[PDB]
C-alpha cells in the first residue's frame, strides 16, 4: 500500500487545498498521512474518521503555537527550529518501518522541509497555495528584476499581462510583518533544484503560460487545481438546511449580493460604515458573512436600517451561498480561495482586495479573466460610498453585466472541466499516482 505525508503550513487558507489534494490522491489508490500540529488536529474538524479517511499525524506538543510576545518573525523562527526537529523524530520512526512513505508535499512557504526530506532520501515536493501570477511576482522580487516599490510605472515580467504598481501585492497592510512576509514569500524559490515536481493550486486555462514560465526553472510544474470540492435526507425532528439558505430560498434567482471580506480582514469603520452604506444605497437583497470583532465597528442602527433587504450574519457556508442560484453577484476581498471559489461557482465579483496577493487577484478577476469589477478606490484608500454603491451597479445592472456573467459561466465550465476525469489537473494527479506506483 503505497503511503505519502502532507504537511501544509498551519494557517488560514493553507490547509484546505492540501487536504483537497489528498482526497483526490485517497481516491486514485494513495493511503495519505497529513502531518499537523496539536491545535490543528484539536481545534480544527480534522477528524478522519472513516477509513478511507486522510490518517492525522500530530508531530507537535503545542510549545511552537504564536506568543502575544511574539513578532511573526520570532514565531516562524520557533516553528521553524521546533517542527525541523519533530518532523526529523516523525521520519527517523517512518522511513525505517514496515512501510515507509514514498513521498511528502509540503507547504511551498516551509522550504526547510525539503532539506529534512532530502537528508532522509524521500522524494519531495513543496505545493504553491497562491496563483501561478503570485509565483512569477515573487520570483521576480527575490531576483531584483521587481521592486518593492517599482522603478518603472508599468512592469512587464515573463508570460504576464502588464501591471502597475496599483496591481501588484500590497504586503504594507500590516507594517510590523512586511519585510518578514516578503522575505518569506521570496525564500519559496531558493532549493527547487531538489524538488522532484512543483504543485500549483491554479489549473491550465487559468494561468497555463505563466506555468509555461515556471516549468523554465528547470523542475517538472504539475497544476492540480482548483481545490475545490467536487460536489460543488428528511428529518421529522430538524429543519433541511441552514439559516442562510432558507433566507437566499424565498428570493428570485441572480438577486442577491453576497458580501464577505474573509475571516482575516482587520477593516476600519470609517471604510466600514461607507461600504454598508454603498450596499444599503444599491436596494439590493444582500447576504452578508461578517465576523463579531467586524460587525461591531457597524455603523449604529445598520442593520435594522436594511431590515428588509439585509441578511447579517456571523456564518455560512460560502461554497453552499456561492452554489445557490438565488445569487448573482460576489462582493469579496479576493483571496485566492475566495478568486477560485467565484470561478468555479460562475457567480461575478465585486472586487475590494484589502492586502496581500488580494490587489493582483483583483487585476485578474477583472482585467484578465474579465468576471467583474473592482471598487475605485480614493488617494487615502478609502472607497467612498458612491463608488462602492457605482460598483456593486455597475457589474451587476450596467452595460457589462451579461458580459460579466457570460465570462463567469465560461470561466466554471473550464474549472469544472480541469478537475473531471481527463481533465488538465486530473491529468496532472493521475500522473503523479502512476509515478508512486512505480
Amino acid at each position: 500500500d503505497t503511503h505519502i505525508l502532507v504537511f501544509p503550513f498551519p494557517a488560514q487558507g493553507h490547509i484546505n487545498p492540501l487536504l483537497q489534494l489528498s482526497k483526490h490522491l485517497i481516491a486514485k489508490g494513495i493511503k495519505v498521512s497529513l502531518v499537523t500540529t496539536l491545535h490543528v488536529s484539536n481545534r480544527m474538524q480534522l477528524q478522519g474518521a472513516y477509513s478511507n479517511s486522510v490518517k492525522i499525524e500530530v508531530i507537535s506538543d503545542g510549545s511552537e503555537d504564536r506568543l502575544e510576545t511574539d513578532t511573526l518573525r520570532q514565531y516562524l523562527d520557533r516553528f521553524r527550529q521546533k517542527m525541523t526537529k519533530n518532523l526529523e523524530d516523525f521520519l527517523q520512526k517512518a522511513m525505517v518501518s514496515s512501510n515507509p512513505p514514498k513521498f511528502i508535499i509540503y507547504d511551498s512557504t516551509m522550504p526547510w522541509v525539503l532539506e529534512v526530506a532530502k537528508e532522509f532520501g524521500l522524494d519531495r515536493a513543496p505545493f504553491y497555495t497562491q496563483s501561478c501570477a503570485l509565483n512569477s511576482i515573487n520570483y521576480h522580487v527575490l531576483h531584483g528584476q521587481l521592486k518593492l516599490p517599482p522603478e518603472t510605472p508599468t512592469i512587464s515580467l515573463p508570460s504576464m499581462p502588464l501591471l502597475r504598481p496599483s496591481d501588484l501585492p500590497a504586503y504594507d497592510f500590516d507594517p510590523a510583518s512586511t519585510d518578514t512576509i516578503i522575505d518569506l514569500l521570496t525564500s519559496q524559490y531558493s532549493n527547487i533544484q531538489d524538488a522532484n515536481l512543483l504543485f500549483c493550486n491554479t489549473f491550465d486555462k487559468l494561468e497555463g503560460e505563466i506555468i509555461q514560465w515556471m516549468e523554465t526553472l528547470g523542475r517538472p510544474v504539475k497544476t492540480v487545481g482548483p481545490t475545490v470540492p467536487s460536489a460543488y435526507g428528511l428529518s421529522l425532528f430538524k429543519p433541511n438546511e441552514d439559516v442562510c439558505l432558507k433566507w437566499l430560498d424565498s428570493k428570485p434567482s441572480g438577486s442577491v449580493l453576497y458580501v464577505s471580506y474573509g475571516s482575516l480582514v482587520e477593516m476600519g469603520e470609517e471604510q466600514l460604515k461607507e461600504l454598508a452604506l454603498g450596499i444599503k444605497e444599491t436596494g439590493k437583497f444582500f447576504l452578508w458573512v461578517v465576523r463579531d470583532t467586524e460587525a461591531e465597528k457597524l455603523p449604529p442602527n445598520f442593520v435594522e436600517s436594511v431590515a428588509e433587504k439585509g441578511l447579517v450574519v456571523s456564518w455560512c457556508s460560502q461554497l453552499e451561498v456561492l452554489a445557490h442560484p438565488s445569487v448573482g453577484c460576489f462582493f469579496t476581498h479576493c483571496g485566492w480561495n475566495s478568486t477560485l471559489e467565484a470561478l468555479c461557482l460562475g457567480v461575478p465579483v465585486v472586487a475590494f482586495p484589502q492586502w496581500a496577493d488580494q490587489v493582483t487577484n483583483a487585476k485578474f478577476l477583472e482585467d484578465v479573466w474579465k468576471v467583474g469589477k473592482r471598487v475605485k478606490r480614493n488617494e487615502q484608500r478609502l472607497a467612498s460610498k458612491e463608488e462602492v454603491r457605482s460598483c456593486i451597479w455597475e457589474v451587476m445592472e450596467g452595460e457589462r453585466a451579461s458580459e460579466f456573467k457570460s465570462n463567469s459561466m465560461e470561466w466554471k465550465k473550464w474549472a469544472k472541466e480541469a478537475v473531471d476525469e481527463g481533465g488538465s489537473s486530473d491529468k496532472n494527479i493521475e500522473e503523479f499516482v502512476a509515478m508512486l506506483k512505480q
